[PDB]
């Protein structure tokens, strides 16, 4: 069957295959739709289908479908899954899977870059220590002093859930949160119990405003250990604005490396429980949410009061117009520091040449709008304008609970 | 079966069961959500015409009452008889009120109770028509004071008879392409003007034209007509701070008025319903006028504001996108016609989904049309998760009248 697309800006009509490859479920139904829901251990019985699913694609992407390379590898990992109940992916596999993983991330808005992406293969790994090096050697490699590169770093698979490894950060590099006696946060108030957990894992929070969270990192089902990242790898930008001097006296900073940790890399069955990856900011990332979310840094106030905006009135678009100028001091302060940044439109309109050369060279390319459209400006960019569709391919990110809400202590 | 949904700014969650009443069908299934596309007989009327009256009897506390039954089978024996029904005007406000209630892509759906209802099922000819459409102008525009409003036509009988306005909208700008290859007025009406022009309408070629009305009685061929010029009020813009901005020749008409829908209520189709309230701001800054296919006016505005167009990263076009929706909202109120900004209207729209989900067991709502065009995530709806579902009474859409229409 085939599935139609259309930009409603450009009246290009494209055609949808690939959903055909899809087998993860959506949430949604014929009666209703969850397409703005934020959130909508393995058996030999399970695995080896899955895995036999991945080879072939693996197999089909090199051009060697049905080849005695591909029947010999299949029956390999089905003899190792029977007998020793799961498998091993060759590197090539590992990177192929990696690499596919966040081509099929329909929320992401980066992914004209998916083929370019550094794999660090950290199954060796055994220990917190060599958890705490493994990162410390992808934050460097993936900052480059501020020309951006894009890498994951693959710590070993779940076994039988008991032993996972996982980053208990969600970010590898962010801020700390303290809600204060009087109800006020200092910091950035999304990551207030993370820190807590910090604090209580024997941290010395310094209390400022902007401090580097350490990172907590769980080895082998172990309870996890504290290790500062060091501060002379974690470059940061002051945000100043072009034409606004006073802008700097807002104290402002944000760090340059974007790297999600809290994710579960699904590959061939095989499940990567910590699995750290990297690229660099969209502006509105920072700009927008980081900064002017009521629920994070919420800076609107006191930047249009600086500008001496009529707050007395929503209609004024008071907020609006601090937004901007907000938005045009991140990518100023980052472009000023040779730092790594795409704006909006910009990062929108690679996207749309990236999803149409998708749909003719592999049949589509699952999105999800609700996520692909930026916080500012929605219209005025041009997926807006474009219908997507959006279903779930493996290999495949998802989502996680929070390990600190599972996790058996040992003590 | 009960669905939560999560705001993820004040951590409110919101149980929904008014979904387990839906009716229609979303698009979407277990395998692909279509979450972000535009447009994706006696037997089966008196079920349709039941589940209607149950809901009308249940409002008004007499479910299962003599009054409930009796209406039940006097309306069976006219589908049985005559093989449609008529609406009691009680039934068919009702039915109005709840479409609106309904339509899961509004935003200013918190008005949805206070809605004048003009019947016009007694209507018979396209003059008819167009003497109830001055009217409803003339109601509804109530000297820029806004009321919102619907006129109601005659039901779809065999569907050789439908009622129609050809028109998208009540009033509209129109829009003529050039040998000069570009587009002169709004670019969306293009084709409608012709179709105007080709039944007869003499265009004065300008750029802010006020498309004629096309109205379709009884199934007959549409004819035109004009809606009085005082009846259309229109607002010149202009900006609190930029001088230059009224040289650039800007006006929008205060009456957002559609009229291209279906109105569905107890399995009968009012194809020809057209309904108005008054507008958010950027539905006219934003998108009538910054949207590549339309006015598309952010270049223009951007030179007199001399900002550096070089390149995307300035913000340039955000900076100017403020400013064009800073104009419109000024316009609007210095010459009093009702408007609503984004803030303030969503606002509504996040205490409307609580008494909802309160008072009915929820709302449905479509997170890609509820929330603006500009400024997403400054305004709650952004990080309100909705449920969308469809449930009937209900606005739908319909095919366009001229590629149905045997003339
Ligand atoms: C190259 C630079 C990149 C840019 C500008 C980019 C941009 C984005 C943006 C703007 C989002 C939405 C984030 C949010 O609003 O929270 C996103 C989400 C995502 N991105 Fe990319 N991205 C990039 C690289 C990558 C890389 C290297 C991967 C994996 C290898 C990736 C996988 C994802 C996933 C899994 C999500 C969804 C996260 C979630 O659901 O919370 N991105 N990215
Ligand atoms: C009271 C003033 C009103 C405001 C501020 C308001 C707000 C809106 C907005 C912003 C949209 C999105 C339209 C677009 O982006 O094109 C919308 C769509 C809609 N509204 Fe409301 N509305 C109001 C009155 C009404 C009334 C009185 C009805 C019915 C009686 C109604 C039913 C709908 C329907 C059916 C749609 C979807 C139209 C479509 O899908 O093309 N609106 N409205
Ligand atoms: C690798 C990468 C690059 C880039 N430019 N942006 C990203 C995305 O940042 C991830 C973002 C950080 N919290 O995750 C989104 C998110 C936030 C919240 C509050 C909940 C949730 N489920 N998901 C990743
Ligand atoms: C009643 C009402 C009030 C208000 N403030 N805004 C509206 C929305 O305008 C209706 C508009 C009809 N041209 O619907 C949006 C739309 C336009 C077009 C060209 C196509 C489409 N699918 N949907 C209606
Ligand atoms: C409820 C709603 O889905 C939620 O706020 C989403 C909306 N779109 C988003 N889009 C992006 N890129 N990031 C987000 O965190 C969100 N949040
Ligand atoms: C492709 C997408 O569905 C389409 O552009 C929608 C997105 N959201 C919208 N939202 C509103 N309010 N009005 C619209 O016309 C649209 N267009
Ligand atoms: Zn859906």
């Amino acid at each position: 069957r085939f599935l139609k697309v259309k930009n409603w800006e450009t009246d290009v009509v494209l055609t949808d295959t690939l959903h055909l490859k899809s087998t993860l479920e959506t949430g949604c139904t014929e009666h209703i739709c969850m397409g703005s829901i934020m959130l909508p251990v393995r058996t030999k019985d399970q695995l080896f289908p899955l895995a036999k699913e991945f080879l072939d694609q693996y197999y089909s992407s090199i051009k060697r479908f049905g080849s005695k390379a591909h029947m010999d590898r299949l029956e390999e990992v089905n003899k190792e899954i029977e007998s020793t109940s799961t498998y091993q992916l060759k590197d090539t596999e590992l990177i192929y899977g990696a690499k596919h993983a966040w081509r099929n991330a329909s929320r992401c808005v980066g992914r004209i870059q998916w083929s370019k992406l550094q794999v660090f293969d950290a199954r060796d790994c055994t220990t917190a220590h060599g958890m705490f090096n493994y990162i410390c050697n992808h934050v460097k490699y993936a900052t480059n002093k501020g020309n951006l590169r894009s890498a994951i770093t693959i710590f070993p698979q779940r076994t039988d859930g008991k032993h996972d490894f996982r980053v208990w950060n969600s970010q590898l590099i962010r801020y700390a949160g303290y809600k204060q006696p009087d109800g006020s946060t200092l910091g950035d108030p999304a990551n207030v119990q993370f820190t807590e957990i910090c604090i209580q894992q024997g941290w010395k929070a310094p209390r400022g405003r902007f401090d580097v969270l350490p990172l907590l990192l769980q080895a082998n089902g172990n309870d996890p250990e504290l290790f500062q990242i060091p501060p002379e790898l974690v470059l940061e930008v002051p945000i100043r604005h072009p034409k606004f001097d006073w802008f700097k006296d807002l104290g402002l900073k944000w760090y340059g490396l974007p790297a999600v940790s809290n994710m579960l890399l699904e590959i061939g069955g095989l499940e990567f429980s910590a699995c750290p990856f990297s690229g660099w900011y969209m502006g509105t990332e920072i700009g927008v949410r980081d900064y002017c979310d009521n629920s994070r840094y919420n800076i609107l106030e006191e930047v249009a009061k600086k500008m001496d905006l009529d707050m007395r009135k929503t209609s004024s678009l008071w907020k609006d117009q601090a937004l901007v100028e907000i938005n045009i001091a991140v990518l100023y302060s980052f472009q000023s520091d040779k730092v790594t940044i795409v704006d909006h439109h910009s990062a929108t309109e690679s996207f749309i040449k990236h999803m149409e050369n998708e749909y003719r060279c592999r049949g589509g390319c699952p999105a999800d709008w609700v996520w692909i459209v930026p916080p500012m400006s929605g219209s005025i960019t041009p997926v807006f304008h474009q219908e997507m569709l959006n279903y779930r391919l493996t290999p495949s990110f998802e989502y996680q609970p929070d390990p600190w809400n599972t996790h058996v202590w040992k003590g």
